């Protein structure tokens, strides 16, 4: 079997090196296409293909029409818009993506951001710690559990919701985590009905000094309810990864509020190695055992 | 036994309750002296006095002599130079501080700025993780231990180099720490041997990406060593509590340095009413069973 490895943003060193040996042990050929910048570079190169693993490139209907006898794609990493799905149907690809892979660059950065947000940006003033303090983990995924595990190694106490989930100990009404814990973490998928649902009823319940931690999405949040709540509750603390649409946060509630400029909870070279070497094996147990875990895609075999 | 509290800026309220609770439960009383302005309401109050707590107040000779049968006075904090040492000799006056009581705020900040660090100060950029890679703990007392704790818990793995205490896998010499860490804490005291120890040929010895965070004194760092092995190694990293003397860090470095515009380690609700219940179970301890376990002070009996 031949595997194309298609990158406009190479992967590195050490990540292309560990893919290599997942895939010539096996044992198939891999073939690099890094920093190429034409179209036509990845199709010439791609007709001969069985396999492809791609990062965020788009791969669309010509390209998948090029690979004729390609039989599966995976995506390193968590998204696959990039990918033309409908177009892979068509053709009888499989396509994968590789959950999973960013979970403790997510969950690192929400501790972190949780330290920064309890100590004022690393600024002068009087902070506080999370050892002891009761955290309230939303979502209990892949994120959420890591959370969980790094959470407690500090030393603080855990409380979980998840609707989609069934795990040990999960309260069953949200209102009850924040009423019952000091520091919130967010990990919700964005759905409607998880859409806006962070709003000022539910915010207002958290004890003095409250934190809420966001990783996830802008979009649960109710923005002008939080804003409301902030405005006569100037002890709350909010902290994000997924910046605010409103400006009004960061106009008024400096020493108190902070978002990264851009989501880089899945920015690590960890993260990106996990998801090359993740896209590897699956593509080895694909063709060793037909195992077609995290297929994102279905079509029919007539 | 009357005990007197001395405190231009006051404890938190939680924390007044618990000195209460601690020393009324055995049978002592409370005078709280709170925002006190001048020096007269402090002077006529400790007259009377048995013992005394005290954060960052002076507490002078002429205060001292006023506390004719104060048996004790103790800081509730790390410091001390506040009292005067001398007068409290002179006085037959046990003094006392509340050591180890602020360990977990300074680890904490630790290991949030080390995660910070390698997170580009949460700004645009390609992140690494603590998790798996190995930390060089510089010193193991109250802090050092914090954080091989909070650190293991998070999935580091632990070396650690303390010449002043014995503990059960230390290397030898720090070079060896340098050389097998990708990661070094710093917790050591500001000393002979330690002044200006961490320079050029130490620190060009980590491994790519390293980074040093310092939570102790500016003083172990070899500033202008730092400063040429930085310029040479773009990769290295320097997150400290203690701001360096020299503009060149902040000038040419920013994404790889950052500093806190003061010590904060310690600037914690907790800390300091960890403090506050440390300072009034120690003079519990000390009328009760004359137990002298942190006292800074010696003089003839």
């Amino acid at each position: 079997m031949k595997i194309v490895v298609i990158t406009e943003k190479p992967f590195a060193e050490n990540a292309v090196k560990g893919i290599r040996e997942i895939l010539e042990k096996a044992g198939h050929e891999v073939v690099m296409i890094e920093k190429y910048k034409k179209k036509e570079d990845v199709i010439e190169r791609i007709k001969d293909a069985d396999g492809v693993i791609v990062r965020s490139d788009k791969i669309d209907e010509e390209i998948i029409k090029a690979g004729e006898k390609v039989k599966i794609i995976v995506r390193a990493g968590a998204g696959y818009d990039n990918i033309d799905i409908e177009a892979c149907n068509q053709g009888k690809i499989v396509v994968m993506n590789t959950p999973g892979q960013n979970r403790n660059g997510v969950a690192e950065l929400c501790i972190g951001m949780m330290i920064f947000g309890f100590r004022k940006g690393f600024k002068e003033g009087k902070g506080r710690e999370l050892k002891d303090k009761t955290l309230g983990i939303c979502g209990c995924g892949y994120v959420g559990k890591r959370v969980k595990e790094i959470a407690e190694g500090i030393g603080m106490k855990i409380k979980v919701y998840d609707p989609f989930i069934t795990t040990e100990n999960q309260v069953k009404k949200i209102e009850e985590l924040f009423e019952e814990c000091q520091v919130i973490s967010l990990h919700l998928p964005l759905t409607k009905e998880t859409k806006g649902k962070i709003g000022y009823e539910l915010i207002k319940k958290l004890p003095y000094g409250g934190m809420i931690c966001n990783t996830a999405r802008k979009e649960i949040i109710d923005e002008e309810g939080l804003i409301r709540i902030m405005r006569e509750r100037e002890d709350l603390i909010y902290i994000t990864d997924v910046a605010p649409t409103s400006k009004v946060f960061n106009n008024e509630f400096k020493g108190r509020f902070f978002a990264t400029p851009i989501k880089i909870g899945a920015e690590t070279e960890e993260s990106n190695i996990n998801a090359g070497m993740a896209a590897a094996s699956q593509i080895c147990d694909f063709f060793t055992n037909g195992t077609v875990k995290f297929q994102v895609n279905k079509f029919l075999e007539h």
